């Protein structure tokens, strides 16, 4: 019947992973383009699970370490049309909207640098799909006004994403 | 893997939007997306920081909605999930702005119907959203007469179509 | 999430299916427009599961075969606010971004022409939701440099989507 | 080529959005973009059909705004130009929806300031928009004190920023 | 000083022209892709005025008639970074949003099938820019409610873009 | 449109300029965010011409050289609601779509690193508007098949934006 599997996602320090679902072989080239045209010095690895035809994990990358991380995760998840992206020298917010707008892309399961698990369902031999993800940990509590003041300061004084 | 069901409270006049994002800036960006979408919108936004202090981060201009959002985040208890409750605005008035917030990657539901959130717990403190149960299953198929009434509703009551 | 069910998705040759989730009755009309204004001559069927009130499968089409395929799948999935689209004479990449931008639309579970299964969870009578999909098959291997050259040539000489 | 200046009337409480599109469906699509953006928005939309009957096409839920839009279209008298007047909503509440209407290709201005439209007439009945004069030229450069007041305004009066 | 020129734009029956402004040589390939991936049977010609380097009118097309129409208009307008697209078997609404979203594209001066003129300003030798366009003719009057009923019928019964 | 003026745009090597039109004071903060969250390490200066009230050139930056370049151009153009952006360590394609999506932004006149002129119309004292721009130079000829091969190789082997 329907079997559930958990896949642990390795995330080296300094990297972020983006996992999603698309369709059509052109996905690999369009994602490569979305990444390279978003940030000048981005280092990345992108792998896509072709679900028909030769059913090969298609890939592109300008960093071999990241290429292999992406390919390996695709092989472990082993679900049709799932794509994996590992990036360095760029954050997900720098490339996510471009990814969302790639016509082949239909879902983005996660964008994170936290411990992460992917829940996969296998229904028949070699027929798998992503049920969901476990991104990081559960909440320990609710932030206070002082906590709010602190995260506001972080965004304004450290990363300077807000004024 | 354990599966759990979470009932979602939805007071009359409100709509709930549940999704998944990342990064602490999510809460400020969602606040801005809502407030700049509709004059007088009333809302509550809560986001589950999944690392560090792991605190539910929130912004709001309505205390009732703020706490509803915080409560649901605590009940789902899944990292990077965000909850938005809104009044004086409909989801269609703000959804595209939300989709385009760079931190946002998923929107599980936008509704005013009875709603359940299905959560998977794979280990203590490690949970994720598997899906939602938005409303009820179909009772039948629209007839030509039904279609005409649907068209009339959109053109005469809400006037969203011509 | 009590009971899980597997729903097979019929896909006649020459057709593609797009399954997603939205809200509000206007969904059916907005998806109709998104489709007809994307490609001249597109043939399609679109059905949407109204989750409250009359709880009727709402549907628009310009092709009866596709209208019925869309309606039938909504009946089988039987989950509130899920929509189904079947298209001919157009590919998903020709219409997907328009669909993503429809304000009512919040999720797109799949866009494909491959063998497809929808995993549905039933928590109690008449209360169902989509857990995930199984789009195509798992990978048979990893793309080689030779495979890559052939994939590039396909996109440039056959479908001509790249230069 | 003759250049002409068109003064744009802007009643208190209203904002005008002027642009260029094509195809007759422009008017229905703009109507929908506005009405589904903000509950209770009041508006008038006029579009200059540039061929066929060459009639100014309009939609509106407010007669005052409808005629203001029609009048400006007649004064500019340039094919495919559209004019929108809105009340109970600000341009930022509806502009992205407008940008994404497939028929729309240009937006010359969105403002509540004194406004002039510069039109070029190259032959009888053949006119086009060359540009706009939105408000007035700068009087100086923002000081650090000025910046602080600007930030305070956005955070305390309109509350669009945190 | 500043000299104004008028350029008449030829538009054969059955075609539509899209004129705009972008930047960077990649514009020609990105526009080609936006067009071919939007509509299956689209026929088109796209030309772009490279404003530096070799300053060549760059082009792509799957129809020689349309290719030459695009190139010729670029040569007549002769303004840096202006692009011209001529399409058949597709309407501008089928491809405009994809064009707007191409990162290199910053302006779209016109999308039409009407008599059209482009106003160009020359400020120095070989330094030209687009001032504006004259799209079709001025209004003859204001539509009546009956006229409205008629255009509503056209969209619902003829082109079927509305319900 | 009484008087036309030509404004030269200084562009230091390594910088790109983006000139456009918006409305509302929040423009300055939204453009600041669009830039800083698009590329890590981007250096920029952004100035906006408030057209009413205090009528002050509003401006944000993380680089003084670029802040002053942006402020100076706004002073020269001197037209209500026009904004100017100068960037280093990032190319326009890395930030343009974010800018297009800022709700206050309604026009982008140019994005370039080429010799550039802004044509401004003054209808009366203190009332000015942008008529157009002269981005780079006119075409020297039409791309040959050989030129095309070289352009393709450039995009694939040098900047690597295509495969």
């Amino acid at each position: 019947s329907i079997k559930f599997e958990l896949i642990d996602v390795p995330i080296p320090q300094g990297t972020n992973v983006i996992i999603g679902q698309a369709h059509f072989i052109k996905t690999v080239e369009d994602l490569y383009e979305a990444l390279v045209t978003s940030v000048p010095g981005v280092k990345f690895g992108i792998a896509f699970c072709e679900a028909s035809g030769k059913r090969l994990v298609r890939h592109e990358a300008n960093d071999e370490e990241l290429r292999n991380l992406a390919i390996d995760l695709c092989k472990k998840i082993a679900a049709g049309h799932v794509f994996v992206i590992y990036i360095r020298n760029a954050w997900p917010i720098n490339v996510l909207n471009a990814i969302k707008n790639v016509p082949e892309v239909v879902r983005i399961f996660a964008a994170t640098a936290n411990p992460l698990k992917v829940i996969v369902a296998e229904v028949e031999p070699e027929r798998r799909g992503v049920v969901g993800v476990v991104d990081g940990h559960s909440p320990l509590g609710v932030e206070t006004e002082k906590d709010r003041e602190e995260r506001k300061k972080f965004l304004r004084e450290v990363v300077k994403y807000k004024l």
